[PDB]
């Protein structure tokens, strides 16, 4: 129990009193474990290269049979594993006693080995030490291959023991890399805009204060506004990948701090944004898996997974038209009038459903219950949202009251939102009773903008049900 | 003035009253201005390709005429410029009246042109419109070329449109970050993201977390969680992102700035030195094709100096050098009342500003600033082997008691890099003798070398800027 730790702390001081440095300054290694494996995987059974002296390091993860003349361990590094074969025959007795030296070693210890490569008869690829030094001791018992809420609080344990953990976060990094190259290859320019600004939200802000300036500041909820200024400033294709903050409640698809990508693209229109969306997701998926088809456990690991097919193109569903269809209602314009409002409220009551109650929020609520689960076997776009839901989007060119907006869902979760910008400042409602507006007065070209939720995307592409599973150190009740 | 705006705004209304939308939905362009230049670069003077029709867009930055049947404009896009030559005979008269189609256009307007490519007689790459259309009006008067203060930092789009060099500055910023990302990734480093806010706490920003009812601290650095990933076996790890300091603001300090930190398992002191020398020499050669650059340290109105990034760079041992040049031994512990008074005395005698509070770390740092940092402007250099009291997370020097294996790089007296072997013995961890990170070490951190870079400051030196506000797109300021 806690006795383990204390005995191990005593070991550490004992070694020091005997003149052994259990945390040495430097150990020069000549080869990594993955490099070892790639270079020596093709030796014959029992084959041996005693003339090849190597320096290797790793974490002991298994302490096997004692055996007085033959010691066996597992040694891991960079998510890969080899065996350690300590044979009294090859041991350098000048540096210490064989049994004494290998007896001190416990699971989790990081070690530095000087030896040669080979396979055991049985066929196991091994490093054969002449000499083994402790580089950093593990003072606690590591959990074995069962593990609870400790994944999140001690992510390093999760990474060490759960093989799927490293895969998840490596996939995360590959996704962000892919997106960055994808955008760069299309001529896009990456910038950084402030994390701290002077505006609240409409989604509730983190607030802080710089005391030299005596100034309250707000963490950004999005990177929208200053990216659009850069478009005005002449940077015609422009983007940013980074954290945004929404001071809201936490759940499986919501974390208050999360990673977005937003881009703006001068002279792009609706179908460009659609095509960018379909090209991005299909190629990203193929890049990672070698197919457009993936398996996802929407309803947890204990239940059957479903297949999500990312083969383009993806379905497009007009929000109003589809609400009308499934509810057998006609939602007459403007969706403002308290008739249409009344109508939407009545739909809401009849079908359970909570609804404050407003024209835009009623529409959002109706869309949640009736549309956002239309497809689970493919991604799809909900498109042509009403202007009242979409104050920043350019008007639809043929359908009265609608916009050129598109919103992509995967298993009923929004991972993307895009639209053509409303660039006429005289049609822009917030410029009626009015920094953004001043931008538009200098001339914003026709521009398409798009945002991606990086964490939700990663969830789907790594088979996770909870956003906390794709964030290395999610913020938690200290408990 | 305000009149120009009011008049330009009535103009919009007037255009609409005539069936003309001044903010049309779409214009399909077929070529960008930079693509146009690359492709038609080699035309002869006066050569036209009347049969190539193209759709092009951009922003009008110059208006002039040669009578009423010949109009001349500068069109700019993606930082590059071509001429617009509207000739009466080439106009598509069916589409509208030539004079009143071109009379309306003003400096700042974004336009869509249908036309053919060619060079003017004088040799200027030009688009010759058949048809020219407003896509978005500029209702205000743009400041003239050479006439742009502090508007630059708020309304950065004005700065980007009027001052050619500012675009170049920020392009160079991005190239710098791209080089670093590639430099690390090619060496097997793995990029991650760690929390922007933590429970533990430089002087920090504070923010209230609504859902958990906590008051949290915005990160001042990414050190701790990156090291925990080392423990977790990600043996080469890094992060490029924002950190926040609730401190001062000046030419080298902004409340949020961009750092790169990495941790490198099994790396030592001279791995980090060689890394720094490789990185800076190669980054500079990549941007300039030489290791030497010009830098206006004392402002643009004075002569610049030359900074030579040719490796290796000098290493100066801080304590030894302070002692030497002040002919005064600093007896360990540097913490003692006696050595602190000794340091305060040296500071008093030399009329050097006393730090507040006058802790041993701050005294030593001030001493380094006054007696060492200033003397190497012609080259980057390292101050090394800092006392443990200055560097509580650094590993003990193998051979010099009291010191560490730390290195910190200066360019023209300004810190841009700080690196060291990590102390990994949890029993030598001063602040683990009274113990989330302390716990981490108990699971075993391998010997490790870590390093941080100050991306903004580096950009300043490589873009010849004296202020950090000129290398951040929106540096943080009062509303005024
Ligand atoms: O990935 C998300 N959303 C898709 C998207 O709206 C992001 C912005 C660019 C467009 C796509 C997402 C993840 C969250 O953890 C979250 C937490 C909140 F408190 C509120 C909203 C949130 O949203
Ligand atoms: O670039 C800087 N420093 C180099 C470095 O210390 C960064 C951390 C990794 C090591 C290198 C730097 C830039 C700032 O704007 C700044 C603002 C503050 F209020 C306080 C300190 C600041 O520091």
């Amino acid at each position: 129990p806690r006795l383990y730790f204390e005995n191990r702390s005593k070991f550490i001081q004992d070694q020091k009193d005997k003149g052994i440095n259990p945390y040495p300054h430097k150990f020069e290694r000549t080869i990594s474990i993955p490099e070892f494996i790639e270079k020596y995987k093709d030796l014959g059974n029992g084959e041996h290269l005693e003339d090849t002296i190597l320096n290797i390091t790793g974490r002991i993860m298994r302490v096997s049979a004692s055996g007085q003349k033959l010691r066996f361990f597992d040694l891991v590094g960079d998510g890969e594993k080899i065996q350690v074969l300590a044979n009294y025959s090859f041991h350098n007795h000048e540096k210490g006693n064989f049994a004494e030296c290998y007896d001190k070693i416990r699971r989790g210890d990081i070690v530095g080995i000087v030896g040669f490569p080979g396979k055991s008869k049985k066929g196991e690829l091994s490093i054969f030490p002449k000499e083994t030094i402790l580089l950093s001791a593990c003072l606690h018992m590591l959990p074995m291959k069962g593990l609870t809420e400790i994944r999140y609080r001690q992510r390093y344990l999760d990474l060490l023991i759960n093989e799927s953990s490293r895969h998840t976060f490596v996939t995360r990094t590959k996704i962000i890399n892919f997106l960055r190259n994808f955008l760069n290859e299309r001529g896009f320019f990456e910038v950084e805009t402030p994390m701290m600004n002077l505006i609240a939200a409409n989604a509730r802000p983190f607030i802080t204060h710089h005391n030299d300036l005596d100034l309250d500041l707000y963490l950004r909820i999005a990177t929208e506004l200053p990216l659009k200024m850069l478009i005005v400033g002449g940077i015609d294709k422009v983007y940013e990948i980074g954290k945004v903050f929404r001071n809201e409640g936490i759940d499986n698809t919501h974390n208050p701090e999360f990673t977005s990508c937003e881009f703006y693209w001068a002279y792009a229109d609706y179908n460009d944004l659609i095509k960018w969306s379909e090209d991005f997701f299909s190629q990203l998926v193929y890049h990672l898996f070698g197919t457009y088809k993936i398996s996802y456990n929407k309803d947890g690991p204990e239940n059957q997974p479903i297949e999500i097919d990312f083969t383009p193109p993806y379905p497009k569903v007009s929000i109003v038209e589809e609400i009308e269809k499934v509810t057998n209602t006609i939602l007459e314009q403007p969706f403002d009038s308290n008739e249409t409002i009344e109508k939407m409220i009545n739909i809401i009551k009849e079908h359970k459903i909570e609804l404050p109650p407003t024209a835009a929020k009623l529409l959002d609520q109706l869309a949640s219950h009736f549309i956002e689960n239309k497809y689970n076997d493919k991604p799809f776009f909900i498109v042509e949202h009403p202007q009242i839901m979409s104050p920043l989007a350019k008007y639809h060119r043929t359908k009265p009251g609608l916009t050129e907006r598109l919103e992509m869902f995967i298993c009923g979760k929004e991972v993307l939102n895009a639209y053509t910008e409303l660039n006429d400042p005289f049609k822009q409602k917030e410029c009626f009773k009015l920094a953004f507006c001043t931008s538009l007065e200098y001339g914003l070209p026709p521009t398409g903008g798009l945002g991606l939720g990086i964490d939700r995307i990663t969830m789907f592409l790594t088979n996770k049900n909870s956003i906390k599973d794709v964030i290395l150190f999610p913020t938690m009740r200290p408990a």
